[PDB]
């Protein structure tokens, strides 16, 4: 009964056009915030954020106020889209397609005017992702809200506190923090200047995914490529097994392709560690087509350089702690031996370039530490 | 002729936004419950679960009502959306675009009042997949749902136990229970509570197809892997094998990385065992090279050290029942190869032991293990 | 002139909510049937069907009624969605999106009151497949049409017999038919019966195009892992070609996984084959490494066992019609070793080759449809 | 102040339902034709067709006329979706999933009724896309646009030849022309006939794309299988390089596979090329192992028959003109069993690279559009 | 009060179909322009260009005037879709499955009656993307803008220059500008002229990303092919690694192919330097089958051509700086393997300088390399 009656006097001569303020000359508070729910997923290579958020707009109707003395019972009304004045606060920096993700719900006002619009959406953002440091990297996605088309003299926009109370973690990413600020912004358009609320969504990736899938197997692969100065010469494998560990490598290649964006900004640092680990694969290729140059070599052809009969056969292989027809098997066993000095000497530094490397290149990350800490 | 009477008298002053309640104060009882027609599909990278599911909603319209003695009849009329006043009961975890999976359909009612309001749609919700133990894995999925908009005083929202009859089986899924709950809950945004019904659905992945396109696969690999110790050296082919194996057992990481979500919550039982049979067939790699090394030892290089001349050739030797100048190099060559047959005959027995553990240990760690394998098989 | 005024008489007093009957306690009449244009795709994997459908609706208005003496010339009227009712039969089972997959077009009326209705639509329905006996796969995929909210009581639905005569064929499916069947079932909601017409789209998947792209490239690939046995031994490439053709098998499994869904209801008959065939590669890789153990045999080492000496250098050899001193001694042991290792890839030549064929034979003519596929489709 | 007097007197009576004809007995003539702006995609796998259409429906209204006199300056009206009538042309084939791509614009009018309408829109067409000959392949996929509603009775449709001065080249098709066809097809449904207008675009594929692509390289990838017969047997490489060969030509019917559609009405001309060559490849490694059988054959076991001795070593050995003591003799039997390597090596070089030419040839110029496609793509 | 009071006058006979001049016969003026904010995708296999733009429609309703000494405080009003007559601008060359990718918002109009409409757009356009030169290529996308429906004679169409000031760089692209043009065409359907105008978006790729992704790392696996030539051939592992290396080159051809669009226009840059370097790998597995059959060479097999024993063993071995019937087969097999090694070393040079001349003469034959190499790198 009272509830019919309320709602056939609330919309006498209203209009949803018509800016709700008592003084037309004096700008409406509006106060926005939202609640992010959840980041569904960050698609790295479109650059584009999805995001579970509650926006929460309450601004006041001069028109929709009721004596609650009159109307026993009747607290609070609902009104659908196009039948009450609603902000038109829209993500300027939007990435869906539509543009405008969210769905339109009711606006619950109560006896003072107070309205309460808290609509739903999955909002897509164009997000600039600093790739710079991935895995390791902390991204700051900004969510730009702001009316589109009322100025400062008409919509006062105002900042509330982000609500976290109801986020359901991720498994990727740790909201370091939704601060927000309001703005006062002069546009190229027009004169009057446009008040915008700007969320910046920090997110630091969570390591242990990419961390196993990526980091350790491609450290222990490759290892397997340096055992190759471990196998024999005589086995007839060294270059079968270092091409084939090289072309495996990148696989892991292909895969950061599949998920980074193709953007010029600056190298991610996964991608220096695949390239130097991948460079010093092809030099151990290299090294070892030497060492089995040496290893095969013509005893009727070219003799043994003194330069290399020093450098090899008595300083490095001191160091190591190693030492007609039968004295040019002397000399292919020399050439032989010249051959394991080299695998041993390659191998140590080899090894301590594969340390240096991979150490060097990951703790040049700001976030290494607090990353190994928190996710292992 | 009464059809058209009774429509035309029951749109009369009515307004699609009036709670359909005799005492405003009163809140208005509304029961809710669903149907899972079918799980489509539950997407596991998106963390997001698909159904077909047709909601219920019944309450009672008391201005909807008519007395069949004056319209003889018509005993139910219907009405489309935007012309009754209807629940605005939504999914609150939704993981559709839109948001509203939602079909809107008509509501039936009858000559007391009481409304019915079946909405299809093939809704999406954001669950928490929980990967842990997976392919042995019970996910848990909620579907949150509530009116939007209504708290506790205006819309007494009950819940009613879910309709499985025309549940139709899925193949990858045993679903084992939709259970339901009715929460009282506190939002910061707001003083009056909200309630809302939570159903629960509870699935059980049937682990054959999984158990055949990777697990046993992968097995079968890692048996071929395991052969490159009876192969002899002269072959020329034992590190070819091994590589070769690995290489082919990456794509079973890979498979599962394509499957699986990008979560660090935990570590999926499927990679902590693919990821322990690349170690075991990486070390496999490496015994190879050793056995080579051993194999292709110069004659006139080192002695054998007592420790290994004793640790190979005299106890592991027995254990596993085994037993002029180019004639002495050749000797020695030949002491040699034996430790070279030796090192892949105890390797073969431990990487064999260390096989059959590290999978039966690992896959039998799932509490879901006896019975996956005892139902799905 | 006239078409105005009927058009403007037509819609006094018309409410598009109510069912339109002159009495109320009697059902309406409602005869459904639809046109099967195309069946576009089945994407098993996700167990859906995609067709082009032309759902025929056609019942009587009551209303919608007029003398074509007062209106010459006016003939028939077209109203579109919204303005006069209109049964709504959805399809249950669907599997699109919106779950309406239907475009809403104008209803024609002739001067008696029979409307018809022929709205098109691109259909999404969820049909579950039987995977066993693919390639050689019949599916029966159901269409569940009935009125959503109008029980029998109400909307007496009749079934009329389905249209085929514009299908366009498809390439990949044999419409095998598309025989409909009227029941009366009772639902957990509701008292009032529901009847509902089930359109059972029949399809023989022919065979020709996978049977090119995978049953038959699998067989002669794994006749190359078999022909490993005609490889001496002494090239050092047997491990490597035996190997190497057994992963190369795999990327016809990827393929197959990625069509197919992820269903443990039944293990489908193009994986039992490749399994089967990928086993006896991985057992001839197995045989490989004993072929080779016994050629690279120490010759100072073990002995033949006696038993070994006849199963192999005896019986067997006749059957396949096969036939410095310490150095001298040394090559001669290792002389019959390098014969028994022949003996091996011959007697395990003849003997794989029997299970290839065997096992390939015996388990596709198992498939019930494999007769009707190899005559039909080759 | 005249637009605004037109706009108000226009809309009185008016029902967007009726037809605007004045004789309602006499049929409507609508001209209809289209402007192809683009050829997007043809994405064979599901055999639909994406192209950019300007569709042209031009018809008379009766009521929609005025006195330019009487509203000076106020020469053409403008109505949206909805206010005007307009005839409901579908495509009927068509294959998006709203079924309906048009997109609604305005219709212009002028003084003498006569209405022009050009909604633009991103057509989706079932096409049955001929893969018998790709890719020297010629398409004519049909767009099919009748009054869904109206038959001849009512809605004359009328065809106006098509327009294609505005159209943008693709890059993969060469349109050879969009002759349209007006027909009166009687349906299965419905007695009153029904007009359509059929525009049948012609394509052609053009194939330098795919000519570098997959013909070239599978030819050098052959190539390099062909080089086995050249290698020395003692490199113990001969299998190795055939079989890697053989797994690197099997992407390119991997690629096929993901660009080819699932259909066996025929096998793909390219099919039938890259199968031509697997099988050659395969053979070649199968007459790479008997090499390598007679490369590593022991002196001890069975002499050489006299076939042998003669068809290698007497005449194929001539035309090609190529030409301690028991170890000695047996390094003879073992240097006369290598050099039949070497013959067998040298007949199948050349019989292979015959095939290899035979093969490519003439199934590539088994196409009738093969030599017009060199001659325009290269 | 007054904003009511205005909203409810200016809304009085008003028809958003009537064209709002004063004089009918007069073209109405409407200045176009946009904003373009972010280039957030080019996939030009489907030859179309995603952008965040804000179209920008400014003209005069000579209806919505008012006098704000009557209004106080009521200096602006904002009309939603359909109520208000509004230019139907659209994108001619649009690719968007809507075809309309605008977003519809408010008109803000003053108190003088010019009106302002700023809609936001995810535009997709049909862009005929020339291929020739990519990586380092420059594309010329045009955006062609006009009323569909209104010809000159009713609406004289004006740009005004176009803003990046708010533009935020992409990554990938560099806005090389976005020049504008007004054109006067007519059409084949009409006889009224269409006014358009035509923003030629101007984009010049980062070469940075592909630069390291394709091109340097394909000069460093042919650089590891090139290394068949400095291998002893008793490795019996060239033809290995030349074949292998050559089927990993295959998998950036497969990449260019999931990138580039399916045009027979002209043939990619890319795409002949990988086609160069397939044939410089094939002729180095076909010239190492060559030196291999030299090594290999029956010792009683045919005589060395004078032709051979001179090219290979005096000038090119000087070049260089190289230098009992089984004594004598080793040593004529010696000169064999001499053979062998000499052509080795000349094809190390030959092919290092046809790698050499083909990465550096390639790669410079784009127009854009300096340009690219001075800002990307
Ligand atoms: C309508 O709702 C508003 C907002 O929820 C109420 O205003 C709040 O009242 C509490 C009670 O003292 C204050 O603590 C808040 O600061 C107020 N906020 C605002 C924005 O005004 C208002 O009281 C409600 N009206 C009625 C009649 O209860
Ligand atoms: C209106 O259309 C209906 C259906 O097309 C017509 O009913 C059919 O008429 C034919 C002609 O004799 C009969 O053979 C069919 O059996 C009728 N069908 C049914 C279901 O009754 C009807 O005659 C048409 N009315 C007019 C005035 O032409
Ligand atoms: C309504 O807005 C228009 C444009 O925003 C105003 O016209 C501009 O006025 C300024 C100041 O005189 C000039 O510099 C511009 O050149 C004008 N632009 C145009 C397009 O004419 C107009 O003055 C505003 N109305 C009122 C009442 O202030
Ligand atoms: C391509 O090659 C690989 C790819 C991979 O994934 C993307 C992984 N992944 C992996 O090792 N994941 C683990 C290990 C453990 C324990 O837990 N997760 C490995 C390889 Cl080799
Ligand atoms: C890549 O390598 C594999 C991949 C696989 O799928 C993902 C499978 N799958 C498989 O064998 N599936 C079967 C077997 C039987 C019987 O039924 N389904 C095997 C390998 Cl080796
Ligand atoms: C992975 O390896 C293959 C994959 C293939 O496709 C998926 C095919 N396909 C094929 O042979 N298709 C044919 C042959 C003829 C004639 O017609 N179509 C072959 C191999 Cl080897
Ligand atoms: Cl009603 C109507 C009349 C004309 C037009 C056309 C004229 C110009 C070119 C395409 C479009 N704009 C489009 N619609
Ligand atoms: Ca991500």
């Amino acid at each position: 009964e009272f509830q019919r009656k309320l709602y056939k006097e609330l919309v006498k001569n209203y209009n949803p056009l018509e800016r709700p303020v008592a003084n037309d000359s004096q700008p409406l508070t509006v106060y926005f915030s939202l609640s992010l729910l959840q980041i569904m997923d960050v698609d790295e290579k479109n650059q584009v954020l999805t995001t579970n958020i509650w926006l929460q707009m309450s601004w006041t109707d001069h028109y929709l106020q009721w004596n609650v003395s009159e109307y026993p019972g009747v607290k609070t009304v609902r009104f659908p889209d196009g039948q009450i004045w609603k902000p038109d606060i829209l993500l300027y920096n939007s990435a869906d397609e539509r543009f405008d993700a969210t769905f339109h719900t009711n606006v619950l006002v109560n006896s003072s005017g107070h309205c309460q619009y808290l609509p739903p959406g999955i909002f897509k953002s164009s997000c600039y992702i600093d790739v710079r440091w991935f895995p390791f990297d902390v991204q700051h996605c900004k969510l730009k809200f702001g009316s589109w088309s009322y100025g400062g003299w008409s919509l006062d926009l105002q900042m509330q506190e982000a609500d976290i109370s109801g986020y359901i973690p991720n498994g990727e990413w740790d909201l370091v923090g939704i601060p927000g600020k309001r703005s006062e912004r002069f546009y190229e358009c027009c004169k009057e200047p446009y008040p915008d609320v700007t969320f910046t969504v920090t997110m630091r990736r969570r390591t242990l995914y990419y961390g196993l899938n990526l980091l350790i197997p491609c450290v222990l692969i490759s290892a397997l490529a340096l055992l190759v100065f471990l196998l024999p010469a005589d086995s007839g494998e060294k270059i079968s097994l270092g091409i084939t560990v090289l072309l495996s490598l990148t696989v892991f290649m292909l895969l950061v392709a599949e998920i980074m964006p193709a953007t010029s900004d600056s190298v991610p640092l996964i991608a220096q560690y695949f390239a130097s680990t991948m460079i010093i694969v092809g030099l151990s290729v290299v090294v070892t087509v030497i060492v089995l140059q040496y290893h095969h070599h013509d005893p009727d052809g070219g003799k043994m350089p003194k330069w290399t009969r020093v450098i090899l056969l008595n300083w490095c292989a001191w160091f190591l702690r190693m030492k007609c027809q039968d004295e040019s098997e002397a000399v292919c066993s020399e050439w032989k031996f010249a051959a394991c000095v080299v695998d041993r000497l390659c191998l140590m530094a080899f090894s301590v370039f594969t340390i240096i490397c991979t150490i060097g290149i990951l703790m040049s990350a700001p976030n290494f530490v607090e990353a190994v800490s928190k996710d292992f």
